[PDB]
């Protein structure tokens, strides 16, 4: 499934992914595509930190959410 | 993040927010703390008034800064 | 907010403020336009001399309110 990822300058990307796809692998497609670090990446959705270790389907999110990207260093 | 809000009679509030929380959001949960409707809020960081539409991060508001809240009828 | 500023040579001077902001404040932004030490101003309204660490709120200063400006040395 495809969802959106919004950056804090108004940029949004898409990502493939599957419901089955910890927040890790969504950071590590988010670094193929654009070079950032996991590290540096912060995921929010619905006012929450995302946890690396969780599923997109343990915060319920679905096909075209949109996901708040925060870079930190 | 937690940011602090300072209203005219000396009394400051804690807020969890995050970078990517517009203006709105945030007077969103000034509402839910306080009871205070946003439209008779006005918050203020650096000497300007905040627009609704703008984030945090586009006002470069971090974390522990102060906004002031100015009630307007 | 607009406050007006007479000095007592008939001047007046407009200041952009905030209810939020102090007296110590309002000197600085006088010292921004005028070049004048904050220490040399003193500032009046309705006959009271204005304390430097309390807000244009705390003494019921609203828009378009006219402040009198005193040099001392």
């Amino acid at each position: 499934m495809q969802i959106f990822v919004k950056t804090l300058t108004g940029k949004t990307i898409t990502l493939e992914v599957e419901p089955s796809d910890t927040i890790e692998n969504v950071k590590a497609k988010i670094q193929d595509k654009e070079g950032i670090p996991p590290d540096q990446q912060r995921l929010i959705f619905a006012g929450k930190q995302l946890e690396d270790g969780r599923t997109l389907s343990d915060y319920n999110i679905q096909k075209e959410s949109t996901l708040h990207l925060v870079l930190r260093l």
